[PDB]
């Protein structure tokens, strides 16, 4: 009833799944409820890129133009004349939620259809990548394009970051990028005590969709993998980062 209280306090629908990899103990609330995955998909997208390439292969330089730039391009809008390596695009996507960086990487793996195929191969029958930025933002209730569930995003994030979908040197790159994310200080990080390492990827979309997926390391102990997804009734609705932070506080309470 602490999660229902947050839905009551913030007038929002809330999607929680947490796995303690150390006890296999679980926290869940609407864990199988679909939400627009928003920019959270970028973590799984770098996952597939890392599978498809050697670390040295990430040094390939991608040429792009203004036409590849979309609504939010904080790193890519800077480097049209120089281009950017796949490694630099991975950094821009993960650490700044650069939408153009994600589009370029997605086109590097062979598009949303190709991304879906590789996600099915790792055991994810839930996540439905279909469109590029900006179109994957517009998800109306009941539609399943560009949606996942808290359980599926956690399971998939764990598979790439923590299990055997990637060799250790590639897991280190993904985990390092997500640890040094710049977009998440108000969300999962804000519900976890200082000093604990957090790797995360944020997202925001229509119907006030406000998402964070994370790996949380206690000082010693095995990590927690967490998805906090949320959405609201109205297309143009605002979100509140504080919902995600408080939801995160409730999860840690339930696991400790
Ligand atoms: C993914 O969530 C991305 N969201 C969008 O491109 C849709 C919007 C544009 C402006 C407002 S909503 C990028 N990621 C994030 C994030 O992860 O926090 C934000 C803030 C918007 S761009």
């Amino acid at each position: 009833d602490d999660f229902a209280k947050l839905e009551e306090q913030f007038d929002a629908k809330l999607g929680i799944f947490a796995l303690d990899t150390g006890t296999n103990r679980t926290v869940a609330y609407r864990p199988d409820e679909r939400f627009a995955f928003a920019s959270t998909i970028k973590a799984l997208t770098v996952g597939v890129l890392l599978q498809q390439k050697s670390i040295e292969d990430l040094n390939q330089r991608i040429t792009y133009t203004r036409d590849d730039l979309v609504n939010y391009n904080p790193i890519t809008e800077k480097h049209v004349d120089t281009g950017m390596t796949l490694k630099e695009l991975a950094d821009a996507s993960l650490r700044y939620s650069d939408n153009a960086a994600q589009n370029l990487i997605l086109k590097q793996i062979g598009g949303p259809e190709s991304l879906k195929k590789e996600l099915r191969k790792i055991g994810d029958e839930v996540t439905n990548p279909e469109r590029f930025y900006p179109e994957l933002n517009e998800v109306n209730p009941g539609e399943t394009q560009d949606t996942s569930t808290a359980r599926a995003l956690v399971t998939s994030l764990r598979a790439f970051a923590l299990e055997d979908k990637l060799p250790s040197e590639k897991r280190e790159l993904l985990i390092d990028w997500m640890k040094r994310n710049t977009t998440g200080d108000a969300l999962i990080r804000a519900g976890v005590p200082d000093g604990w390492e957090v790797a995360d990827k944020t997202g925001a979309a229509s119907y006030g969709t406000r998402n964070d997926i994370a790996i949380i390391w206690p000082p010693k102990g095995d990590p927690v993998v967490l998805a906090v997804l949320s959405s609201r009734d109205k297309k143009d609705a605002k979100y509140d980062d504080k919902l995600i932070a408080e939801a995160t506080k409730v999860v840690m309470k339930a696991l400790n």
